């Protein structure tokens, strides 16, 4: 039996497949960061990072669904082993913010390419992912600002972790 | 600051971390199988395997949560790129059933090691996973039985797919 | 008394008027394909196609609305008689799939042209149309995939027409 | 496979098909009339005529449904480009009123022919259409009467348009 | 303490801050136009323009919120004293329509610069403003059309004002 | 057509017009203060100051409405560019408190003048603005006291910002 060919172009397909893989690699990094937090008495950040990892996995799932609906093969490659050694809460969120910047940029690249290809079906699809990612990027900026404002004198780590715990619970 | 040590023993920790990575590998193989289905007109199987893949990741997450609560560092390894090429619906489900059999034995091995090293907190936490995994294994057996009963003469494939679609929709 | 000039530019105006006429054309072609179906015992496909025709005409209306609100005169041209002879269920849905592909492209062209001329009012207006059209194009791909999976052995036509009836009942 | 032959007679079939084409032609004429009004600061009449154009299209769909149900092929022919230049509001509604009288007459002719041929299934079907068309004819007569009562010295045009706008909102 | 850098580029920041100040200038011109209306017995126009001025300030606030969330300093300049003298209702609405045209182009220019520098978070945030501004521009076109249709012979002004009053009350 | 003259005296008119302008200049200063906060990791104060700016703009709007109702021309002059450089959270609220004192005094001056002119309509109108302003002045005193009580050792800025954030949210 004959199945219709992929409804997207080759280049867009490769970009989307790679984006799936990035979100999965993010999801695992955030779980590793979360574990670091949980095993260094920072369960606030641990919870926050664990839930954020599931958001990133949710993005991968949504990209997959869009691939499936366009009859495009999802070609999953490996998910890299995440970094597991960290210096502290601040460094974790500094790395997290940098990652979220990289992810926003990776989406921009696909969106841009959609515009050049005049693939507006894909452009239109992504816009929801653009908006969501922007809010995530802003969130990590805010958390990082806050961790840095509090500092790590005496009870500062505890205060930071309680602040993040509040965000985790708010965003449920 | 001092954070308490891991509350489980070295050997249990190794088995549990192995199982997390194993569930993640399975999850991605199911995603790949799902995509094959979606790109060969079998959207019922497609959906079924997509939802099943998501549920295997949920198992990995549940193990991670248990690890975190016990102050055990999660050790996420690289997740293997799944097989992308399959011969047809029957062979996907034979390979899936065989995988679920292996996952059931993996879990049995951890539970056995818990009994033997007298870790009943772990024994007890795992029971819920034993029961859920057993239902998943039976389900794959039943799907395979049905695929084999229908055959692929004439519109056997369509019928098999619609049947699988019904299962997927009833489980949501 | 003086009425404000058209709020869109000449090129955009022409492309939008041409799209109005094309949607009217496509509506009539789907009506004709629907009638073929109904007069050859395929009332599932006849309903589906009738309701789709109605929806093409709704797209026409929405374009007209946008033209009116911008003080742009609507220039309806002749609608040519649609094709009325067809070879069968598969060939109708093959043709309709190709028409949907062509419509998706005709819209991508308008959108590109909006971007190009910085008419973002019109870009923003079209995005709902891009989204809807994508879902229609996807739907015809899925219906054509299912018809080809089922085939026209024995009661294949019946099964395929009943599947399409299911779709039609579901979309209402 | 054998599909049952048309349930209606040749003559009725031709008259119903030519009525479908007339209603589609009317719909487009009404759209063109609406556009003239919207582009000459007469949005009351613009709305009114657009909505009336949609209703004429619904009449065409209902005739098509009847044909499909009787296993009669629908034969859509060319729909001619409507007139797009008009002299003013009064002329538009004079021309519309004349068209509605012609529409009423063409329906009367089909009903007469059903009686002659003792097609009472058709006669019975047409009754709802006779009733609705008479309501539409009266409506156009009433709007024309009001347009002629108001005049176009001096803010006559505005008052007429506001009155028509009131009707459009009331009927929807 | 270190606070993260502005998340947007220099050129976008300049365009956005320019737009904030531009919306504030417009807002005050609308307030001034409103007052002229209120002091020349045109309280319908008065209300309409007051509410519209308040809504332009809301646009400035929405831009500011976006700037704040991106860690971009808001640069508020002096806001120009508006024109206080006008010739009449028609000339107020001609000048208002011309302003809305300019505001629509200003926004188009920012959106275009976002596409070009691949800032889609900004592109995406702005779309909502494009759509709202388009509706505002159409509204001013429609009001001007109506003012021009009614004229100012006899109680044309009263009628125009009452019409505008109706619009203002329906939009609250 | 003849419009009634202003129902207020010249001196009161000039005072009220100036008060409109002061509240607008306040609104923009508070937004500048708010931006400073938001770009120095103080989003609590940023939110609080942003919302307070909208309260000040609301006062300007209410003064405007009273002018309009008395047939008094609103003669808007420029809104000065606000200060944008600040040393810290304490200095911001020290400047804010001083401003609120100046604003309370400016209202007293108009109220006083109303008493001397025996303009009791205006005296009565303002009393609501007197009460509101007094509560605002007390608020800034309280916030300033609190910021000064907390200090800016280690985590003091964070604690102050969280305290203010609590007020912002309370007052919504
Ligand atoms: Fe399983
Ligand atoms: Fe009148
Ligand atoms: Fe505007």
């Amino acid at each position: 039996h004959h199945s219709q060919d992929p409804m997207l172009s080759k280049d867009i397909i490769k970009l989307l497949n790679e984006q799936v893989n990035k979100e999965m690699n993010s999801s695992n990094l955030y779980m590793s960061m979360s574990s670091w937090c949980y095993t260094h008495s920072l369960d606030g950040a641990g919870l926050f990072l664990f839930d954020h990892a599931a958001e990133e996995y949710e993005h991968a799932k949504k990209l997959i669904i869009f691939l499936n609906e366009n009859n495009v093969p999802v070609q999953l490659t490996s998910i890299s082993a995440p970094e597991h050694k960290f210096e502290g809460l601040t460094q974790i969120f500094q790395k997290a913010y940098e990652l979220e910047q990289h992810i926003s940029e990776s989406i921009n690249n696909i969106v841009d390419h959609a515009i050049k290809s005049k693939d507006h079906a894909t452009f239109n699809f992504l816009q929801w992912y653009v908006a969501e990612q922007h809010e995530e990027e802003v969130l990590f900026k805010d958390i990082l600002d806050k961790i840095e404002l509090i500092g790590n004198e005496n009870h500062g780590l505890y205060l930071a972790d309680q602040y993040v715990k509040g965000i985790a619970k708010s965003r449920k």
